[PDB]
């Protein structure tokens, strides 16, 4: 999977993927990087700052960080429209938030 | 990879795959149909209608099939503010289509 939807979230140790050689992983430092093949090229620079984080992303676009016990660590602080939104790991190795929803097939959930 | 994002296209017989077992494929016979487990939950019942489809999300947010001759076979008609939008299937089954942009690392493309 590479995208992440709201309100999900990737706690300790979870990881988007995509090719070539791309995952984006919320690590157990609280340090959420991208990797291009054991390469970081990206990263929240927050290593160190907490413990059991989880990256959350809002229904307003919001994309933040907490640690264990609920502390703001890391936000983009885009939120915006109430709606629902996702985080997107692409193949150009950049990672993106879109929203809101414009289109669903109904398929789901 | 579960993402298709502006301009890019998933052409005939291209697909997005997600877990637990969800297939979006660009058919042969131009019909846009999502799969669970090998049977269909979803499509755009355009089977039979042109040949050597593709599946264009235009930068507007609009979801369109073209056949071989780039005849308008089938469109969301969701077209709005010309920016960047993606097409996600998800792991909920929901094939959604959120813009614009809110937010990139710039780590791509």
């Amino acid at each position: 999977v590479n995208s992440l939807s709201s309100p999900n979230s990737l706690f300790t140790g979870h990881s988007l993927e995509v090719g070539p050689s791309y995952r984006l992983i919320m690590q157990g430092d609280c340090n959420f990087v991208l990797y291009d093949s054991g390469k970081p090229v990206w990263a929240s620079n927050t290593g160190g700052l907490g413990s059991g984080c989880r990256l959350t992303l809002h229904n307003n676009g919001n994309l933040v960080i907490y640690d264990q016990s609920n502390r703001v660590i890391w936000q983009t602080k885009t939120n915006g429209k109430e709606d629902h939104y996702v985080l997107v790991l692409q193949q150009d190795r950049n990672v993106v938030i879109y929203g809101p929803v414009v289109w669903a097939t109904g398929s789901g959930p």
